């Protein structure tokens, strides 16, 4: 084995991440103006936009869920405080008309209760929302979801990053599969931990076991630029999941903050010290301030309908279609 | 496959660009003052340098144009401005003597117009002016000017980055390919629609579908030396478009501009917001003063001229077999 | 060859070093806080911890030692001092209680004598310390060493980079094979001598060579984070050695330093000028202070335990057996 | 064609640069005090030291060619200035003991008459000092130079960067070639020409047109560490020229220069435009101030001897069969 040992499975693959590729033009007769963007966040719910807000406490409550809702996506409420509360947002959201509206739960003590809560206030989505999905309390929580409340309540459950993990999560009745170990903007995972998957790799991977069971793949983290969000869409995922790109708007959680005379907004991980509060796998960062968040998705689908001109994709189902090339570093 | 999924056409090829590429010296008894720079534009046109400037409104208007036409060159002009007056830059190269002239126009509602306006006023070459060709609006277009005015002016239609798109252009009946998708210097496609294709493979791929029908490649962007002249001729292209090599010259639009003691003049993309006026492609950026047109074009031939020495190319035709070493990072 | 000659041979492997690989996460049933972080330092000197101090005069000195065992790892005592200081300080951390504490002895003239000097103080592992342990003095001084004084001390031997180097240390009675040249953050062996061998590859080769005998394998040099640990063991390697990344620590040797309002400890090859005393293969450096070694060692482990919960790895034999996935330099 | 278009011969080769490759270590009974570092610079001549000062005005006059001989290596005197005073430096030198000295000529109208004159001087080397060796006019200096005075001086000829340019040099007479085309640290041609060869790949390459007729090699161009050197013997080369490296030395010529606060020395191509007073193919640059030749010497040696210890290489015959790892950008 060229790179050392006599075991060629030891390096089990070539792991790109999104500035390791772009699309290719292909022959189109699709208008950016005129592509249909609609995508499936999961089995039984299309989105008009195919972007959903991260569950994290810089970047979606009640008023992002919102936001994300009118600009045709779906926001999910992050986790990092009282069930009550959580609830009461979910609630908030309703009020404010037929809006979607998702909301995570972990795998704990606590997390059961935080459910049924949530399915109380009307929730439309539940995101069980982990580090590490290829695990069986994971995969007992997604399917206990499934077989309670499924009929009524579409079941998210992450993260993965492999072909095998996703295969799990479909096997226990995921509506959806969420994928990234590692990639996040903030994630010190990679460093800390030595544990991750490029991106571009681990949603192929993701989609090989996801898609020929009708499952959408979610790509959760890394994405930096809107096309990136093209990018994940090509290579099989349905929906994509965003933090950083939407963490500096005026809908995002936190005040603004000036600094050498510049606007930022505070961004962390759920990983943090100051989140948690210990061994963190996430930073305490910030990000430029964007203006309000209809601006953002509008730049943000603007990029996607262009990739979809150039590549002649009407549809996302088009889009995932499409082919990339490998670039090198000088490029 | 190595890099994820289980189709090997997923990731079509490996992009190179100029950057990862040089050319290997070769037997010669060509010495770099005696080589014959010449080359084909388009089927019936040859230039005696191998050279056109961008058609941008920061590059070629009527001053550009003649003084590229005199260094043995020719100008494209921009079509971000009324028919009236391209047509009368068209008029203005023309009184110049018998200088080559060429003009941009699009595929929108007063292209075609443009066209006719510019036929009448003489030029001797319509670019068909797009981001993506392979498109049956653009072969429309190339392919009804082609018929109607045909034989007296030369139709370039681009840009392409794939043998297919080529392929489509030579079949409508181009009389040159110009071969460029997300490499320009202003270019922002790479990043807000994840789309591109390096340009060394992209030139590649195109003159295989190009050169067996006697169809010169015009290789259009992301030229940022006089060497990348040398690789992109190599590469199988007949000429050169250069944009921001050209931008910083005196006959370029625009004034000087005075930052931190160095001297400027500004150069923007054609999709940058300010050219349109939204989802802009190009940057408004600024390029060093560079002096005399003729200048900079002296020192660009002579950097191809010494690459014709070591190759042992006689002329452009004998370039045009040359060999490439891939490089590393580390090169 | 594409890469020049007609030996395939000439350049025999592709070297990847930790920043080249990531951990892949796999199905587990294991949490952090529950993984059994304990492993082989030698054929029989199981550690709880997998980690030992560097054998340089600014990391392990006593005072490193008795922390480092009290954490549950090692200190191996540096030979840059008299024999009867080194003697005095392995009595000193048996002073401490019942600690494992291992020294370092060269092949010189004064080897044989330290040797023994440090037998008599209760030394628990003599570390044969080279550069280059393929050499016929360093395999004899190994293998009189575990003729002599095998049956009460074990007897380490590096560093090596090579499977053939490791099986030759293997033959004269090592009890384990350390695996280091070149990486080491201070060393200049590279530049110098054009000398190394990336770390995640000279892992798995030597390893190759040890494993099958039941010789543990030390990663030396290069570890820089904490999940490079997790790297090194999932690669095959037992224990890893650490110098910068304990240098900065309170029970490291030597004072703290202010530059420029932020505190520094200063951390040097033990092949720099100032440690030798000439053609140096290594610098004189700084490295930021980091506080308490047991609160290093606790973050460092973290990263460990993080890691062998995302592959599923309830011990460091099953960590052994994780896979990788190799990234590019865009990840 | 992965990189494009339907021709596996457009992209040649892969070229590795000193950067891209580490030496192995290997079985060693070689002390580096003890080595052998003597190596054939011509088929006849064997120096003590494998280095010789480049052809430079910034590098080797008179002064430089006799503490390069005393050191064990070489100078060659370039040769921008008149041919009286070109004779009479090889005189200085041959004043200053029975002194090694070579000279460079070039193929223009004088070179034949400043070879005769260098004859006369009693120089011992004449180097055919080109940018680009395969050609028939420098083939033909070079066999002339050998017929005609060939008993009594050996005939350099360079530079080249392929195994046909080498061989075309080897069945012209030359009693060594030189590589390096491209690779220089003052050194535009790669990015105004487009030209190069990665100088490991070069050598490797040339190597197996010359090691066969028993032609030795010099690599020219591109060391820029001591380790450096022992890659290019390695990769087979006999002996190495270094341009920068002496450059900051004080027996170059020029004079201290002070910028903010240290020390330098002006170091230029010969094809600079302050070397040829234009299509410069060179920079004017500079670099640190090193201190006496001597000193550089003995640490740039110690470097090598080091290698050889690591790789058990007695001789540098031994070290031109040593092996290399290829390392990634991380590494
Ligand atoms: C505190 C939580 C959440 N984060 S996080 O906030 O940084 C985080 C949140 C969301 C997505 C992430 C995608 N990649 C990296 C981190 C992500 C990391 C640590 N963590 C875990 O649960 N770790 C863990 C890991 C593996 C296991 C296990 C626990 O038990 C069985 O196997
Ligand atoms: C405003 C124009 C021109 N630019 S530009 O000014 O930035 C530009 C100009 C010239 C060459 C370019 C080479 N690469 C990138 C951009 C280039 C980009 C956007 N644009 C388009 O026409 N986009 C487009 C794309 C695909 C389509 C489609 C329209 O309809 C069918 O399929
Ligand atoms: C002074 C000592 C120790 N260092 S060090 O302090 O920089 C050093 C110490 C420990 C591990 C190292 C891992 N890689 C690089 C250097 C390391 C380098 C120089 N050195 C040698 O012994 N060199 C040497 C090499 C090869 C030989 C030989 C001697 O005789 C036979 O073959
Ligand atoms: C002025 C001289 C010397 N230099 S230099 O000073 O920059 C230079 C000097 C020495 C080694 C060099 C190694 N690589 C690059 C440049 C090097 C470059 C230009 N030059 C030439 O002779 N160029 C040339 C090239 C090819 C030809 C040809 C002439 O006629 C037939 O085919
Ligand atoms: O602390 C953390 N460490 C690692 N990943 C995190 C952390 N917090 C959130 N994430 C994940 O990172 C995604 C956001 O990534 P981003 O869009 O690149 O910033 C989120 O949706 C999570 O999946
Ligand atoms: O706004 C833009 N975005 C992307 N490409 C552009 C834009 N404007 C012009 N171009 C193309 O970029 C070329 C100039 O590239 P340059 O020489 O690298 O600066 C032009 O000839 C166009 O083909
Ligand atoms: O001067 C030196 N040059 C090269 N390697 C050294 C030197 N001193 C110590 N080492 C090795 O570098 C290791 C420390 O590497 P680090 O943890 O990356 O700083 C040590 O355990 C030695 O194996
Ligand atoms: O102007 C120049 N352009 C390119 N190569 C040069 C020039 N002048 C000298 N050289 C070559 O560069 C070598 C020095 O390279 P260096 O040791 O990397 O600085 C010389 O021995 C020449 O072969």
């Amino acid at each position: 084995v060229p790179t050392g040992g006599d075991d060629p499975t030891k390096i089990a693959m070539l792991g790109l991440t999104f500035d390791d590729v772009l699309l290719l033009p292909a022959a189109s007769d699709v208008l950016p103006a005129n592509a249909d963007t609609s995508s499936q966040l999961t089995k039984k719910i299309r989105l008009k936009v195919p972007l959903v807000s991260s569950a994290m406490d810089t970047v979606t409550e009640a008023r992002m869920a919102i936001a994300m809702a009118r600009a045709g996506g779906m926001g999910v409420l992050h986790r990092n405080l009282p069930v009550a509360e959580q609830a009461a947002q979910v609630e908030t959201v309703k009020r404010s008309g037929g809006l979607l509206v998702g909301a995570a739960v972990g795998v704990g003590d606590d997390a059961w209760e935080r459910a049924m809560a949530l399915r109380d206030a009307g929730v439309d989505v539940l995101v069980v929302d982990t580090a590490h999905a290829h695990n069986r309390k994971v995969l007992d929580m997604v399917h206990r979801l499934k077989t309670t409340v499924g009929d009524e309540i579409e079941v998210v459950g992450g993260n993965v990053a492999t072909r095998a993990a996703a295969a799990a999560l479909v096997e226990a009745g995921a509506d959806a599969v969420k994928v990234g170990v590692g990639p996040g903007s903030i994630c010190t995972t990679r460093v800390v931990a030595g544990v991750g998957a490029p991106q571009i790799t681990a949603i192929l991977e993701a989609v090989a076991a996801c898609a020929p069971h009708g499952v959408p793949v979610i790509a959760d983290g890394g994405l930096q630029y809107s096309g990136d969000i093209a990018k994940a869409l090509a290579a099989g995922a349905s929906t994509a999941m965003l933090g950083s790109l939407l963490a500096g708007t005026a809908e995002s959680p936190g005040e603004l903050i000036l600094v050498n005379g510049k606007q930022f907004k505070s961004y962390r991980g759920m990983g943090s010290l100051g989140a948690m509060q210990l061994v963190p796998e996430g930073i305490e960062g910030r990000v430029p301030f964007r203006g309000p968040l209809s601006t953002v998705i509008h730049q943000l689908v603007g990029g996607l309908r262009a990739a979809m001109g150039y590549t002649g994709s009407a549809t996302i189902e088009e889009l995932q279609q499409a082919q990339f090339v490998q670039i090198t570093a000088a490029g």
